[PDB]
């Protein structure tokens, strides 16, 4: 029954450029820090390269953009809705990869070339050990925030309980927040609730859970809200191998070996694990700084951004060299250990460019009740059917809004906006001021006029 | 897109005069006397000059009429609705203004000629005083009861800061029921909650909530059906000046007066209040006793009264005299002072004429959607939109109902509860059985035929 | 300046303000933070309104106006300054006025 979007959306020839002036982000690459008086006061936020820096944008409503010209379009029969025909996710920071770690990683011994029997026993053997990532890049668009999967703990039935101590596992689905973590090559599960030792993952994901998108679920939707165009590239290879220390859960059956004697009489551990390590980067395999042009999207919503917003989710681990700093305590003539404090930092620059298109739909009987199916909210904010009248009644505002003892309204809202995305955080960028009807004075205006022949 | 009421109705040309009787009301002007034995037995009600007399006329329905000339009302789809085209509100009492006054007014000193230092202390200085009120006249007419603002308390704030101790102020939109005292120059604030000693305002006001009709919102309602027509005229001027007696809380800053010594070692108050008074009340500036032909109301509702009612609100103050009776107990031959007992009484007297006109409302598939979304109650009375009730054959009928195979039968549903307006005391006038069709035997049909070019 | 036949109503929410009639009260102890601001019935209210710039409305129509030469500016052909409070007067004085004697009679 579902139809593609070229059958009720018409198109015309009034293009528009948008600019999204240079964004930055500075912070600590490892965690965040709070104030000792109030832990709800942030001091330095956690910004590294390994987070889904998803930007939701805002659009001007195309009904304010208008005059009483009716021969073009009659405003009680038609409506207007935008379209996306370009992209350029620019990043103006030079290359290089940074490495993270954790000061108390579990490590029994190595397993490369020699594990002489027997082993040396000890209670604690947690060490500091630095360890890099899995190099990856991807890009993704969408009129709805993209979903994602990860492995999560579920509820267990307690009837048989014959012989197991490992708790089983379940699959979840959620919506990706900014600041969520990405894969590093160590699966995609929780890393706060399934790890009592707190000492197997580097400190960036020592507490949080990482998510990884599944392209199966979002594309298999009827409308394909979560996709327009997506890319993917990653590569990794193992460099070193170790085994965990501690009491392993289930022993191996005895018949699969020979019972040793003496120093080999006691069994060792076998909980092996590798390290992921990145290969060379180049500047021939970068998914950025080049203008994509969506000629035909993959799903059904081919170009239309419903409700005047769209979501852009970028991640890169090739522009993430950990910026390192230091300062001074006391001066000397000779050298000293204790004259210096040091600090780590990381900055990650961005840019976004867009080229949009004007597209009017008509609105008759069956099209009014087709758009009244997919969602409901996209026919309230068009204000076409007068289902809410009472917006034209005036509400009182106040001079001297803050700290007066008059009667206060310090963000106690009686539901004005009601966006269901309010529960989640998002790096936001406003575009409500920065259109232009003239293209060629801007960078993607010139790349579009050459590619179209105009 | 709201549309005005000359593009879906059509006026016929048959006029129906109506007219009420001569209403009266006799009571006490200050307070309403209850029974000593019972809280709910009023003896004399509280009628004064200073109230919002809000009548509610109730027209008889036009569809329950029987006409032989059924050339206009094709009963297939049409209905009939009443329009209003005339009005006159009589009054029936001589010109005379009456006074009001507390016995324990908070009049410490006088501040017009001389307030000679030092102050005269004492922990009680209240005394009896009286003043005339701000004289005023207004008149409304609408098919929905009229709203009105007033100031009152509110939720203070959370308890973060420690600045001072002070009540908030918040305004409220309510519905003007009959009985609410009009303001008189002491502001439109609720004296029941904001004040505490109840000794600053005269006695007939000091436990009310004085409103003032919001012309600023009722004009800008979308449908515009609470304000057909409104007139106003009022005047006041100060007569004397006094000042209260308490600790003035928000204290005087020292930079605004140079201090003294000796006799002036006590600093008096700057909590001033005027006392209003009316001017002469002539009879060339009257507003009533005249006809008012509606030609174009300010709303979109050009006189149609949906639901067959109007609410006429009249407040007058030019005719607010207070007659005093004096009776005695013992037949004496000389004069005494405890020999007499006096009661004060105030009367009121009204009248209403009207001239209506019936107009048919052609009902296609477009207009039935329009009259729906205004409110659903309008299209239920005409019985145009109904529902099919299912069931078919029940099981409940016995021979004997008072027996020992009892099912404990329950009956009398309260199902005719539909009026939302039962929370308010209006004034009723039943105009159902007083219509007519010959205008020229009635004291306003003659004034209509000479005017209308007939 | 040539006129056209395009009109545009504009509105304003019912803006109001509540305070102390004689003197403002700054806070204890900091003198840069106000508690009840001084508002009265005598002060010059000066409303400063803003407008939206008409060069950024219209999607381009060469027959209507050619943006290589022409531009756009507003006009004004109406007003209504409503007021809401009920009618009445108010007073203010001094606790320490300089009045030596009376001189009328």
């Amino acid at each position: 029954k579902v139809v593609s979007t070229d059958e009720y959306v018409s198109r015309t020839s009034i293009y528009y450029y948008a600019g999204s002036s240079r964004l930055l982000a500075v912070g600590n690459p490892y965690f965040s820090i709070k104030s000792p008086n109030n832990n709800k006061k942030v001091l330095v936020p956690k910004v590294s390269g390994l987070q889904y820096r998803v930007f939701r944008v805002r659009l001007p409503d195309p009904n304010k953009f208008g005059f009483p010209d009716t021969s073009f379009y009659n405003p009680d029969t038609q409506r207007l809705v935008w379209a996306c025909v370009g992209l350029e996710i620019g990043r103006g920071q030079p290359l290089g990869v940074g490495v993270s770690g954790h000061p108390y990683l579990n490590k029994f011994d190595d397993t490369e070339t020699s594990n002489r029997y027997p082993a040396q026993p000890g209670s604690d053997n947690r060490e500091c050990l630095s360890m890099d990532y899995k190099q990856t890049q991807l890009c993704l668009i969408g009129c709805k925030p993209p979903t994602g999967e990860h492995w999560g703990k579920g509820v267990a039935c307690n009837n048989n309980a014959a012989a197991t101590d490992c708790p089983p596992l379940e699959l979840f689905n959620s919506i990706i927040e900014d600041g969520d973590m990405v894969d590093t090559g160590f699966g995609c599960m929780d890393f706060g609730t399934l790890q009592a030792n707190k000492s197997d993952v580097p400190i960036d994901i020592c507490n949080s859970t990482c998510k990884y998108p599944d392209y199966l679920k979002m594309a298999s939707e009827p409308y394909g809200d979560s996709l327009f165009f997506f890319l993917r590239r990653e590569q990794m290879f193992v460099r070193h191998f170790f085994n965990r220390a501690g009491k392993l859960g289930e022993a191996v059956p005895d018949d699969l070996y020979i019972k040793g004697s003496g120093n080999t009489a006691v069994i060792q551990s076998s909980a092996f694990f590798p390290t992921p390590s990145g290969s060379i980067v180049t500047s021939e395999s970068q998914l950025f700084n080049k203008p994509y042009w969506l000629q035909r999207a993959q799903g059904h919503n081919n170009g239309i951004c419903w409700g005047n917003q769209l979501f852009v989710t970028v991640v890169d681990t090739t522009r993430s060299t950990n910026m390192t700093l230091c300062t001074e305590v006391t001066k000397e003539g000779t050298y000293k250990n204790d004259n210096f404090k040091e600090y780590v930092r990381h900055v990650e620059e961005y840019d976004l460019q867009f080229v949009f298109q004007l597209c009017k739909i008509t609105l008759t009987a069956e099209i009014m009740t087709y758009i009244h199916t997919m969602d409901s909210n996209i026919l309230e904010d068009w204000q076409f059917g007068l289902t809410p009248p009472p917006s034209a009644s005036l509400q009182d505002t106040y001079r001297f809004v803050t700290s007066q003892a008059i009667t206060c309204q310090k963000t106690a809202p009686p539901k004005e906006k009601e966006d269901p995305l309010n529960k989640y955080t998002f790096w936001e960028v406003n575009l409500k001021e920065k259109f232009s009807a003239d293209l060629d004075q801007f960078p993607l205006g010139r790349k579009f006029l050459l590619q179209s022949g105009l």
